[PDB]
Order: C-alpha cells, then structure tokens, then sequence
C-alpha cells in the first residue's frame, strides 16, 4: 500500500490577511494583464509588457515583515497557475518601488514591521485568459496549501 497523507487546502480570499510567525500576506488583486504596471510611476518607470501571443496573471499583494530581522523579497511565494488540469506556469516576484516603479526581488528587503507591495507575475500563453478552461492558482505558505479558482 503506498504511503498516503491527509491534507486540507485553504481558500485564498482577496483582502484577507494570511499569517505566519514571519510575515503577513494580503492578496489585493488577481487579474489577467497584457502590461504589468507599477502602482507609482511619477517619472521613468519599469513595467512588464506581455510578448505577442502571451498574457500575464498579475497577483498584487502587500507583505508585512513581522520579524526582528530583515525579510528578503526573494523569500516570498512561488505561485503556480494550473491551467486546464495540468498545464502549469509559475510566478516571478517583482517589488513596488516609489522611484523606479518596480525592482527585482533579489536586490530588495523588507525592514522589521514594514509593509511592501509586490507582484507575483505568471507568463502564460494567451488562451489561459481567452478560453473557458479552468485556472487554479496555488502556493505553499508556512506548511499549508492555498488555492484560488481564477476561472
């Protein structure tokens, strides 16, 4: 008999805090996008336009570091989009910046008790948006699986 495990997935609720002993994650927006634009774009800004025939899944979140030590933005979620039962695409993290629009996750950190905006972006073929076929988002955070039925 193979080794089985018993598990229960948690539903992602937009605007609801997800908490661990290290951080608080609030997912504020989940949408398809052909151009991932930063929240603040006062002068020259970085943005992520989708390549022809592609679409982004743009997941916007607030991350509050609740530790006494700095939190690296490379240590955040990896979100998987599971399209039409098995066609899988994984996210990249970008960080909101008041000066340059965005920065990459590798050069940025969150101070103790600071909240920073981030984007988890998933590069998909365009049919992930335009078909009627399902999209399930998921991630593992602090020992639990989180799921979101996008369509």
């Amino acid at each position: 008999e193979p080794k089985k495990e018993e598990k229960k997935d948690k539903e992602v609720v937009i605007g609801e805090k997800i908490i661990s002993d290290k951080m608080e994650i609030t997912i504020n927006n989940i949408e398809f996008s052909y151009d991932v634009l930063p929240k603040v774009k006062e002068s020259l800004y970085t943005h992520y336009p989708a390549e022809s025939g592609k679409v982004y899944i743009d997941i916007a979140a607030d991350i509050k570091n609740t530790q006494k030590q700095e939190l690296n933005c490379s240590d955040l979620l990896t979100i998987e989009a599971n399209y039409n039962d098995g066609y899988k695409y994984s996210s990249q993290t970008i960080v909101e910046d008041e000066t340059t629009g965005f920065t990459y996750d590798n050069i940025s950190s969150i101070d103790p008790l600071e909240t920073k905006g981030v984007r988890f972006i998933i590069d998909c073929p365009d049919e992930v948006k335009t078909s009627d076929k399902p999209v399930i988002l998921s991630f593992t955070f602090d020992g639990n699986k989180y799921v979101y039925k996008m369509k």
